[PDB]
Order: structure tokens, then C-alpha cells, then sequence
């Protein structure tokens, strides 16, 4: 409930997100072509998707900095970081896409895959990352938490791109070595990758803003977020496979990238040494028949119940969590967001 | 002589950055992998080029701080922030060199080109961005110019992909179309995708280290700078087809890639309906042959000669713009970076 009343107007006042990023560099008339590229570029990447990481900067906004407190103004600027978050995203995604090689995102082809983009969209995915702290320095340059935000956002990015060399790494193509995906490899990936962008970085960006800055209170949001991380993208990988790619909006592309997925370590850990030698035979390679096989490898082991038993312990270790580590922040908080990504579908 | 007395001491600080930036991160010892690409990434891009940019942020300090004020330390930082300016190179090339197309880069084949690389490259060159704020955090965060630091980077990089966005709307491939190579076009491209971080960046970030930081001197800098940027890049469209490939240390693809160069310009403003004609059935192919016979017309119009005279004129009138320009700032910064740049074979 609280994330669906605020999507309206979250989602409306991205019009003044593109005119103020479009407008403000009119005053230079000779860059007007890349304007309206960017333009393009927004609406096509950063559109289109649940906006949960945005959303989740914004609730946990009303639901930190006191009412007397929550003027018109402020509030701007509380949707606006929303945005730039939603934006990290974009940038991730889109370059993303290209090292998956992947073919569809949010029920429409990937940005590289459009007719005349192609490999310009590497480009286009830097100038995502640029408006960012455009919008930081237009919105909120004379507040106190500009320069805790800015850093927030450039350390996060980071991590990401540590988490996504190991994503890369360990999944060489034409490179079959099972040996590699482990439990503590795919701890460390998913870490970085996911869970310190989109569970760590919205929540703290609200902390900062409210004026809650301290070390300690950090640790503590950020030992709950790490682990939702976590779990949400163990999720991400169950419906690389198996989710319906109707309601996810892309096609899956794990077993053919030869990746150190969620399935694969659990597939790993349950298989017998002929099962082995059929992953092994079958695994990271385009053809069809060949997925189909690792495919069915993994329910003839109960991988789709693994999974079900694991939200669920998941779930209830994130909540035991909550209980120990919220405070002095509402568990609203938490709750608000655990709500959203608990057996989603998309 | 001023930028060759500096050099050694620059580059072998390079040991360092690298220390600094594996080191810090090994409280972590499950990103090991991450740490030892980001190693080879840095190995192979930010070394083996002429080092003129970051040697100018370092020459410019000594020139304008001063000598009671060149602690050890401050001259740590110098070089440290001049190593930020190697690393935005880096990032930019790699990414350009995927966007070109290229074969070589400083003499041996393009990042992307290495077997096993491919488009993992994309990430690479982000996390190379990265690092340049992690430096900037690591060596300058409790000094005031820090935050004038970070929005000068981040301000120099939107403004260099605004430059590219141009590039690329401007080469669109398989699609000839001469009629949108101008001189205003070409000028608005450079001034964007080479002026700003190849001469503004460096003396400006230079200027915010010796407590200069008035609009009014950063726009007066500029005036002289944004020119030596254009020159600078006319010089580069100009070796791309006639500067030797053994002291470029990279092949041309100008042509190939539909590009607006300096070179297009020029002819298109000298050339009769029939050599138009040969332009437009040439221009922006894969085939040697249509390549060579674009070079082939360019001597036919004395293209070379006219380099030279714009070689002399553009030098003239930045020796002016100095003399205008230049004050209080001693004028032996912009005169040792002209020095580095007139004709220059690579
Ligand atoms: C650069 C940012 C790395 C984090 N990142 C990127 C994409 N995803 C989710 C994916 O699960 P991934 O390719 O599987 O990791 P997707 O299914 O493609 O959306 C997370
Ligand atoms: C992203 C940064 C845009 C600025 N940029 C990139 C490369 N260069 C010089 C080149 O002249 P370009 O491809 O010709 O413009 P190169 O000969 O390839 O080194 C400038
Ligand atoms: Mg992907
Ligand atoms: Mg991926
Ligand atoms: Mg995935
Ligand atoms: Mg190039
Ligand atoms: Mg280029
Ligand atoms: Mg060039």
C-alpha cells in the first residue's frame, strides 16, 4: 500500500526531471542534437519498470523526516534523489544488456539491440550516469547532506562495477569450469552487484536527507539491506529460468552466458557425478537442446522447491533481523520494503 | 623541457596509485579477483601514452603555488590528482576505441581487441572512472578545493559525452550524408568531446589546488584553453589519415566510420560538383580502395598544404589570446603546453 500511493506522483514529476535536464543547457543552442539523444535516452531506459529502488528513497523519506518538516521543497528533492537512483539503474542496465548479450528488458528489446543504436549505447549509458549529479548539484547543492549524497551515489557505483567484474570473471565464455561456483564466490557477486545499489544506497540516501548520518546507524541499516540483497537476487536468478518472461519483461540468457547463478551452486551441491558430466557436457552454450537439458536437470533435482523453502527461511531470518537491528528508525521502514520483493514475480 | 624534467618522477608514482587502490581493499579479501583485473585494466590503458595532460595539472602546480607552499605532501596530491586526469583519459579511449571501431591504441592492439576481452571492456572502463574518485577521496577529501575537485571531474565528463553524443548523431554508419559536415558542426563537437578535458580540466583543477578559484580567472583560462583544444583536435583528424601509425601508435578509421573530421570540412568547402560526386560514392566504407580514393582527392586538394597554414595561424592567434588572456597567471603555462602541442607527429 505505501509504495502504491506514492507511485503517481513519483512517476509524474519525471516530465520536470527531463525538462530540467533538457532545459537548462538551452542557454548553448550548438549542443541541441545530444539534447534531445538524451531525451530518447530517458525515456526508453528509464521507463517502464516498477520503480521499487526510487520508490523506496521517497517512502522512507516521509516516513524519516518529521511532517513540520516535509515541505514542498523538500519533498522535490526527495523525489528527485528517487530519480537518481532510478537512473544508477539505467546505467547498469543498459551497459548491462550488452555484456549479457541479452535481447529483451521491460517488455521491449534492449536499447543496443535497437535499429540504428548498437554499440553508441555505451555512450548513451555514461550520459545516465552523468545526469545523476546534475540533478544532485541542481536540486540540492546548499543542502548539508550534498556532499554525503554525492559520495553515496559515486561509492555505490563502485562496488557495482567490483560486483560485476567477479559476475564477469567467473563466467568466461567457452569457458566451462564448474569448479569456480561456489557458495562463498556467490556470496561475494551478489553483494556487490546488487545489494549495496539497490537496497543499501535508497534507504541511507532518505537517512542522510533526514539528517541521520552516523556510522553506526549506517552498519546497522545496512546489515538488514545486505541480506535482502541477497535474497533478491537469488530471486532474480529462480526467474532468469523459470519466471514467466511475460510478467519479468526479458528472456533469460544464465545458462548460455555461463553464469555463476543461484540454480547452478544448488544443482552443484545436490548432483550425482553422471548428473555432473551433464551440466558439464551442456552448460554455457547457445544451443537450445542444450539449455532444455540443463533445464531439466534442475527439476529432476527439486531446484523450483529449493527455492520456495528458501524464501521462505530467507523471509523469516530477514524479519528475526528487523527485530534486532531497526532501531531507533521505524520498522515501517524495513517492513515497507521486504513487502514489495516478498515473492514477487517481477 | 619544463613537462621532460617532470615526467620520471610522475610516472613512476604511477607504482603507487596502483598500491593505493589494491591495497585499500584488501580488508576484503573476497573481491581479490575484482582488485587484480582492475590491476591489468590500469596496466594496460593508463600507461604508454605521452602523459601531456596530467604532466600539465603537475607543471601548472609548481608554476602557480607557491615554493614554501610545495610540501611533499602537496606535491603528493598534485601528482595524484594529475594521475585522475590519465585515468578520465583512459575510460574515454577505452570506451572510444569500442565506438570506432579501432585496431590500435599507444601500440598495441585495443583493450576490447585482446582475446578475452571483448565487451567486458565496457565495465572495465567505468571502473576506471571510479577510481579517479577514489583517489580524489583517499588524497584530497580534507582539503577545501576537494568538492571544487569532484564537480570539475564530473562536470568535464558530461560535457566530453555531450561531445561524443555529437560525434556519433554526426556519424551515423552506412549512411552518407555530407551535407551535415559544417564548420559550425565541427566546431561544436570539439569544442565538447577534446576541448574542455584535455586543456580546461587539468589547468583549472591546477588553479582550485593554488586556492584560485574566481569565475572570472576559471573564464578567462578557458578562453585561452577551449582554442588549444580545438587546434588540438584538427591536428588529431589530421594524423588519423597522414601522421605515421609507427609515432601514432594507432590506425585511421576516420573515413570508415563516416566521420565528421576536419579533413571532410575542408574538402567539401573546395571541392568541384565532381569531386563532390566522388566523396559521396567513397566515403564512410569498409573497402581500401574507396578509402584510398578519398585520400586520393584530399592531396588532389592540397589538403596537407592547408594544414600546415592553419598549423601557423591557429599558433599566432593563441600566442594573442595569451598576451589578452593570460594575466596574473604567469603566461609560461600556457606557453609550456603550446610548446608540448605545436606540431606534434603524435
Ligand atoms: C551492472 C549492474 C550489475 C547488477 N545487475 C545487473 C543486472 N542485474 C540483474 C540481473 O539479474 P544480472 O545480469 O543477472 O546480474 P538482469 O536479470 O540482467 O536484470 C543486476
Ligand atoms: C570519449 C572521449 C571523446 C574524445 N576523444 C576520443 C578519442 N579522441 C581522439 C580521437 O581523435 P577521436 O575517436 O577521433 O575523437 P582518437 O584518434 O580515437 O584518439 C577524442
Ligand atoms: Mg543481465
Ligand atoms: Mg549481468
Ligand atoms: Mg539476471
Ligand atoms: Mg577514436
Ligand atoms: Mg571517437
Ligand atoms: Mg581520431
Amino acid at each position: 500500500d505505501v509504495y502504491a500511493q506514492e507511485k503517481q506522483d513519483f512517476v509524474q514529476h519525471f516530465s520536470q526531471i527531463v525538462r530540467v535536464l533538457t532545459e537548462d543547457e538551452m542557454g548553448h543552442p550548438e549542443i541541441g542534437d545530444a539534447i534531445a539523444r538524451l531525451k530518447e535516452v530517458l525515456e526508453y531506459n528509464a521507463i517502464g519498470g516498477k520503480y521499487n529502488r526510487g520508490l523506496t528513497v521517497v517512502v522512507a523519506f516521509r516516513e524519516l523526516v518529521e511532517p513540520r518538516k516535509q515541505d514542498a521543497d523538500s519533498l522535490q528533492r526527495a523525489w528527485t534523489v528517487g530519480w537518481c537512483v532510478e537512473l544508477l539503474q539505467a546505467f547498469f542496465l543498459v551497459a548491462d544488456d550488452i555484456m549479457d548479450s541479452s535481447l529483451t528488458r521491460r517488455g521491449q528489446i534492449c536499447w543496443y539491440q535497437k535499429p540504428g543504436v548498437g554499440l553508441d549505447a555505451i555512450n548513451d549509458a555514461n550520459l545516465l550516469e552523468a545526469c545523476i549529479y546534475r540533478l544532485l548539484k541542481l536540486y540540492c547543492r546548499e543542502q548539508p547532506y550534498y556532499l554525503n549524497l554525492i559520495e553515496l551515489f559515486l561509492q555505490s557505483s563502485y562496488q557495482t562495477e567490483i560486483g560485476q567484474t567477479l559476475d564477469l570473471l567467473t563466467a568466461p565464455q567457452g569457458n566451462v569450469d564448474l569448479v569456480r561456483f561456489t557458495e562463498k564466490r556467490y556470496k561475494s557477486i551478489v553483494k556487490y552487484k546488487t545489494a549495496f545499489y539497490s537496497f543499501y544506497l535508497p534507504i541511507a540516501a532518505a537517512m542522510y536527507m533526514a539528517g541521520i548520518d552516523g556510522e553506526k546507524e549506517h552498519a546497522n541499516a545496512k546489515k538488514i539491506l545486505l541480506e535482502m540483497g541477497e535474497f533478491f537476487q537469488i530471486q532474480d536468478d529462480y526467474l532468469d529460468l523459470f519466471g514467466d518472461p511475460s510478467v519479468t519483461g526479458k528472456i533469460g540468457t544464465d545458462i548460455q552466458d555461463n553464469k555463476c547463478s543461484w540454480l547452478v551452486v544448488q544443482c552443484l551441491q545436490r548432483a550425482t557425478p553422471e548428473q555432473y558430466q551433464i551440466l558439464k557436457e551442456n552448460y554455457g552454450q547457445k544451443e537450445a537442446e542444450k539449455v532444455a537439458r540443463v533445464k531439466a536437470l534442475y527439476e529432476e533435482l527439486d531446484l523450483p522447491a529449493v527455492f520456495l523453502q528458501y524464501e521462505e527461511d530467507s523471509y523469516s531470518h530477514i524479519m528475526a533481523l528487523i527485530e534486532q537491528y531497526a532501531a531507533p528508525l521505524p520498522p515501517a521502514v524495513f517492513l515497507g520494503l521486504a513487502r514489495k520483493i516478498y515473492k514477487r514475480r517481477k
